[PDB]
């Protein structure tokens, strides 16, 4: 092998401006980094920066350097959403021909009554809403009636809330079940159908972690698949694991926040493995993006930089750090769904002693993936070309 370990970051949502596409998903003017450049009067991201970002595209507060540490250039996206699962899907070597949908005025008729007429039960609710918010609207309506509540976040999913000592908790996951075989159909394809327990009584409910979720398998073996048949490792850091469905992990590091998975990023540096080690970072997206939120996206984005230099340190001549995202979330933009945008990509090893220089744009986002698997020796995906020989 060329690297022994390759560290994947993903910065979830962190798009680099609007894509050749956008006008197609009513994203125009969109861009992440530079709208949230622009709120904060200048970013401070000195170590990004370092790497190449502003190399990239030079945004406020983020110039361009002389003699970037690692490769740089950006990512367009060829696959037909610009969800979470689709965008990293891509990284790992697929194409997605069908999008995940959103649901912001609530799931089709059609779809509930469905759900209904196999689970014999009512439907209330059917609105994006917070699982605190909606458990106090209709939680004491539930216990009353046995009804399910369902309800959609920012994101492709479909939650199922009810109370454990009204709805048992082994009918509330065979319901989610019926709920996931539903939707998989195009017209309402979503990502996740979570089920949303809960105790407790009127004014005083709380969602228990007796919760569980129903994903989508990626629609083809990935790159991860093939490293882990190859023996490799393969450590999903965060939400990787679950946005892959566990396909192709060797081991999952649970996270709960962007400086933890930091952290954990850093344990998997004082590991002694060969493959891969797959890191999201999720608040970006989860608490800034969807929230619409410049100021806390941008606090985010510092803070996240004030850890790489620890990464730096750590980094040995034979591993690879890759740094992207995938897709945009524009804090500054209408509505809160996604914005179809380029996103940066930076290709960085203390073992490039002259630092780096542009690659030509990548055309999927499946090229990591392809570099990946042409790293380890593995098979080869089907999209994306590699640029290992680049660097
Ligand atoms: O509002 P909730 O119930 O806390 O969930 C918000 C989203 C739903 C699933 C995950 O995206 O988090
Ligand atoms: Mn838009
Ligand atoms: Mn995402
Ligand atoms: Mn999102």
């Amino acid at each position: 092998n060329k690297y022994k370990r390759i560290f994947l970051v993903v910065m979830d949502s962190v798009g680099i401006g609007e894509a050749p596409d956008a006008e197609q998903f009513g994203d125009l003017g969109s861009d992440t980094i530079g709208h949230i450049a622009e709120h904060m009067n200048g970013l401070q991201m000195p170590n990004m920066v370092k790497l190449g970002l502003g190399n990239i595209r030079e945004m406020k507060g983020i110039s361009k350097v002389e003699k970037p540490l690692g490769y740089y250039t950006k990512m367009q996206e060829k696959s037909t959403g610009k969800d979470t699962m689709t965008g990293h899907w891509e990284i790992m070597g697929l194409y997605i021909d069908t999008p995940f949908q959103v649901f912001p005025e609530g799931f089709p008729k059609e779809l509930l009554d469905e759900l209904e007429e196999k689970t014999g039960r009512k439907i209330i609710g059917n609105k994006p809403a917070s699982g605190t918010e909606i458990l106090d609207e209709l939680g004491q309506e539930q216990m009353e009636t046995g009804s399910l509540i369902v309800y959609t976040s920012a994101d492709s999913v479909l939650q199922i809330a009810a109370h454990e000592e009204v709805v048992p908790l082994d009918e509330l996951y065979k319901i989610c079940k019926i709920a996931r075989e539903l939707t998989l159909d195009e017209k309402y394809m979503v990502g996740r159908v979570i089920a949303r327990p809960f105790v407790g009584e009127p004014g005083n409910f709380t969602r228990t972690p007796n919760r569980h979720d129903y994903a989508l398998k990626p629609f083809g073996r990935t790159v991860m698949n093939e490293l882990k048949d190859s023996d490799y490792d393969v450590i999903a850091i965060g939400k990787i694991s679950d946005i892959y469905d566990g396909e192709g992990v060797t081991e999952s590091l649970r996270t709960k926040s962007n400086m933890d998975g930091m952290d954990k990023l850093v344990d998997t540096l004082n590991m002694d493995f060969t493959g891969l080690s797959f890191l999201n970072l999720v608040d970006f997206d989860a608490l800034f993006g969807h929230r619409r939120d410049p100021q806390g996206y941008g606090e985010a984005l510092q803070e996240y930089d004030a850890r790489l230099p620890e990464v730096f340190a750590k980094l040995k001549e034979d591993d690879l750090l890759l740094i992207t995202a995938d897709h945009g979330n524009d804090p500054i933009h209408p509505g809160t769904d996604h914005t179809r945008e380029y996103v940066p990509l930076l290709a960085y090893s203390p073992s490039m002693k002259e630092g780096g220089q542009e690659l030509p744009l990548r055309q999927t986002f499946a090229d990591i993936g392809a570099t990946v698997a042409e790293n380890f020796g593995v098979k080869m995906p089907e999209y994306g070309t590699s640029f290992l020989n680049e660097l």
